[PDB]
């Protein structure tokens, strides 16, 4: 997908934060979305094509395949980006909208608060997306699925797409999610000093 | 198949039986043989060609129909035909024996022996013709046989051809039996007499 926009207003963002958020959003994009532009989408791009199931019976692939993965990962790594992203763009707004303010008539008491909540919730969605995967997927596709789900007749065999590659990129963006945290506890403590 | 040669030993039987001998003779005749020839077969000729198994395992269908029918009743059939109808046999053999034995130089002390016997065994293959096709088969053929020997992935639901008529025939042959029996019996009751 195109993420111009996104981009735009992140690199605004980049004047205004600390250096580990400079760093932070460095991450963001070239671990994270240029990875799933370039490499991970292919590799999720035959998932349900591919996927085939031991069975002559109608419907039981497409329910099959809806049961292993009712959310694809690469779709819960877009939002995850996004979610991850938008408290950056609160902060950015209410830096402009002060910028404004003080036109008509830089880490102020004012805005160190909405910097410091802001990095909080950047935190939370990061530890909310890792354990909704870890429970959703754990942390390794396998290549059997078996599957008992109407229609199928009693329970089938189902063969996943590439699923050592899928999860060479799984423990990728988990790692970099971990990095992500890393840099926002050392920038909470950074600011506490 | 042909059964004419047993058909002309049989036949030679019945002049040297008892009246009830050869109702059981009409019997084995009509009742048993000619409805293989003519009905039953018909009805088996397309047992395997028609079994059907949801999947697309080699070797599935192949593996699942020999454990439903590891034999066919139709061949369970003609085997009871041939083993009771050997005593019979015996006992004619024994007959033409003696003739010659005589020519050289009806129910004798010699013969009655051979004959209870005769009957005696033709009962015992009987009951036990009856009591093995209980336990391989009950006395229902079911539409659906579900399977999980190897090749099989898991357990498979395999469809029999034509299970109501099999069923219907089934009960028909195991009638004809009972009346053999019967016939057995009230012959031995008679020759008591
Ligand atoms: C402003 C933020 C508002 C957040 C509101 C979150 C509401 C979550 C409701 C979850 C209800 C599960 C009911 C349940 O249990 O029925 C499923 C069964 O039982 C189970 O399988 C056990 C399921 C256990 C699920 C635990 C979810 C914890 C979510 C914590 C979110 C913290 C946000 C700060
Ligand atoms: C279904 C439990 O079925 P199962 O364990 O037998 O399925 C095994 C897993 N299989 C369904 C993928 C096969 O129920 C679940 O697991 C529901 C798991 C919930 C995953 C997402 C949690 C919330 C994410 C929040 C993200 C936003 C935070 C800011
Ligand atoms: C800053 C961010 C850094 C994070 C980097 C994360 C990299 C994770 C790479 C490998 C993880 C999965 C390995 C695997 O899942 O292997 C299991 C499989 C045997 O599993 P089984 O079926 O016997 O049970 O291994 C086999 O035998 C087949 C051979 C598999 C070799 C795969 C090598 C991938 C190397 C990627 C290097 C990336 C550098 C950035
Ligand atoms: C001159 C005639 C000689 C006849 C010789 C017959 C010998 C039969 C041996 C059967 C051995 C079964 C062993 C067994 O049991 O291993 C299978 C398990 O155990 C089970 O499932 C229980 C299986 C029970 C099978 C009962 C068979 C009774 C046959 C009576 C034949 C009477 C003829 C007059
Ligand atoms: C296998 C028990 O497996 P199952 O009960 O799970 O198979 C269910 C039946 N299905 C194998 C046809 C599916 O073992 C058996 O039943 C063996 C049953 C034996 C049937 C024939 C007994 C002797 C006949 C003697 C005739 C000659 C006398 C003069
Ligand atoms: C001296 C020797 C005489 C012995 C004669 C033995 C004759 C046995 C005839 C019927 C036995 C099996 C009936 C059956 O197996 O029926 C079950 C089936 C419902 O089974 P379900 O799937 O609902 O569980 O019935 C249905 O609904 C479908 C309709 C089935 C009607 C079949 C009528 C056959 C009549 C044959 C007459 C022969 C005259 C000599």
């Amino acid at each position: 997908g195109d993420w111009s926009f996104l981009g735009n207003i992140l690199e605004e963002v980049n004047e205004h934060s600390t250096v580990i958020g400079r760093v932070w959003l460095t991450v963001l994009f070239i671990f994270r979305i240029l990875i799933l532009g370039t490499a991970a989408e292919f590799v999720w791009g035959d998932e349900q094509s591919d996927f085939v199931c031991n069975t002559q019976q109608p419907g039981c692939e497409n329910v099959c395949y809806d049961e292993a993965f009712p959310i694809s990962h690469i779709r819960l790594w877009v939002l995850q980006i996004i979610f991850v992203s938008t408290p950056s763009l609160v902060y950015v707004g209410h830096a402009v909208h002060h910028v404004r303010m003080e036109e008509k008539r830089r880490l102020e008491g004012t805005l160190l608060r909405t910097y410091v909540c802001h990095i909080i919730f950047k935190t939370l969605f990061e530890v909310g997306f890792i354990v909704g995967h870890y429970f959703l997927y754990g942390f390794r596709i396998l290549p059997l699925y078996r599957c008992s789900r109407w229609p199928c007749p009693n329970v089938v065999d189902c063969f996943v797409s590439r699923p050592t590659e899928k999860t060479i990129f799984i423990l990728f963006m988990l790692s970099v999610a971990s990095v992500s945290l890393f840099l926002n506890i050392l920038e909470m403590s950074h600011l506490g000093l």
